[PDB]
């Protein structure tokens, strides 16, 4: 028997990662339920720097079948129902794909209306800089949908988590 | 049996957050219902810096099962219905991509149309100014997105509460 | 008989490639179900550089017919339940493709307008400079198409991974 | 009775291509089925460099039938599952009429603009310049076409591969 609100601590063995889902395994290891497997899953808010594990099974060494559950995954040391062992937004592949294409063109296009009548100008004055504006420019067609991203999350596959159950258990 | 109106002290030992909606735990502390468990939710009013959790199940030590419920969580201090340990509106996120990006975008075309018939620049004057009238262009686009993310309102997980039923428990 | 989150190893024995989907098989090493092949497919999530293995048969030797089975490949020393023994961006064709389809455009261009009204040239100022600007414009037209060349994620044929059974096997 | 996921090494008699929709045809060497004849087919991914064979109908020396069945084709020394004896992209016919189609037409283009109102230009500096922008521009139109060409993969006729029967075999 298990009543609502009843945590009992859980450590996880399945590193989860939040671009890559699938099923996630605990196993409790404190309690009168020693050794039982927890299956469930995640989901990451959309808006938050962590994920919030829902275990939706548990299989009790000893019995006849494995029974479905409601729980959540509280993260101790922080009590919140939600783990992060590493959260990670794309600063270099969102920013840094941003931040030099779009440099690139507005280089080049200086360089290219430094002067205007169109003026004689040196080969590198059209190499490095001009010929770059359009690098910049398609690069920037292709960094608008690097920007859209996910940020990920990572919960290791050590952590411990205190397992809190929103309803009865049979 | 509580009646409506009747107020007892919980402790909120799940921290919450704003971004991840999960369940709510509070333990009864004080009263003739000792270590109870309420299971409950919150929700941001759109509008407010504050967040209102409201508690939908109880679970009382020693009952057979778990009682549907009908209760608000107050804070102890100013006896508003509504919880708020820390509310985080981002102001570097939204304000300092809003006034960066689109400074950037301003000072590089200031640049751009210094001098007009366009005569000899420096290459600093392209590098570093006027061809950042770009980035913080295609930065303005990515910023007026970050706006609209909502402030976090977070409780923690030693708050007292106050509970307050606004229906009969039979 | 096997509880859900039962963790069998296996040994990979057919190598996998993210971009032809095809029947991936494995061979249990050790337990009690010693030698038995689980047949499978994969899952690429089209945001991740893993691909998720989900064996969905198992011929166990010794029995009459081959039984349903639900289990997912986790990959060992890591705990993930993704795979991928080499992940391949395609760096060159994709960007090596749009940052020299595209530099040929801009310096081309610029060659043609870096002197406007005469016009008159040299026979190398219109070859190999302004001349490219035309074939660029082309295969930057052709290289907005290789952008989109998915990932591809390889499992090699060497490759031991655990099964974790989501469900029960009766 | 074969079970699933039993290996049996064939050799290829008829040489396939991508290019020409067919049967193909090979002839299990080794175990208790010596001299069978797998009948099946192939398919390309259309984003890899390698096709997967699928045979559909064993034909076993001695039997009354030929048995409809579920098999595939996998490479040794790799273990994939696809076949691949010689893969050919028409770098020539794709990207060789694509450079030089279109930069005929620049090349042509340029000497055209190279100078303006005075077209005192001699009789070759139209005959095999400023005329090849005409047809340059009629091959580069039929040049996008020719660019759509799909890879031509050719497994041979003396190719040894593992059949994985994916279904038992009654």
């Amino acid at each position: 028997i298990i009543k609502t609100g009843d945590i009992m601590f859980a450590v996880l063995d399945t590193s989860v990662n939040s671009d890559e889902p699938g099923p996630i395994l605990a196993t409790i290891v404190t309690g009168k339920l020693k050794g039982s497997k927890l299956i469930g899953s995640f989901n990451l808010p959309s808006n938050a720097d962590k994920m919030v594990i829902t275990f939706n099974t548990m299989s009790i060494p000893g019995a006849e079948k494995t029974i479905s559950i409601s729980a959540y995954a509280i993260d101790p040391n922080t009590a919140r129902t939600a783990l992060a062992s590493r959260t990670n937004h794309h600063y270099l592949m969102r920013y840094g794909s941003l931040f030099a294409s779009s440099f690139l063109q507005g280089f080049g296009n200086a360089f290219q209306s430094a002067n205007t009548t169109n003026g004689v100008r040196r080969s590198t004055l059209e190499n490095a800089v001009i010929g770059l504006a359009t690098v910049g420019k398609a690069w920037s067609q292709q960094a608008q949908q690097l920007f859209n991203t996910p940020t990920t999350v990572e919960v290791y596959s050590g952590t411990g988590l205190g397992i809190l159950f929103t309803q009865d258990v049979t």
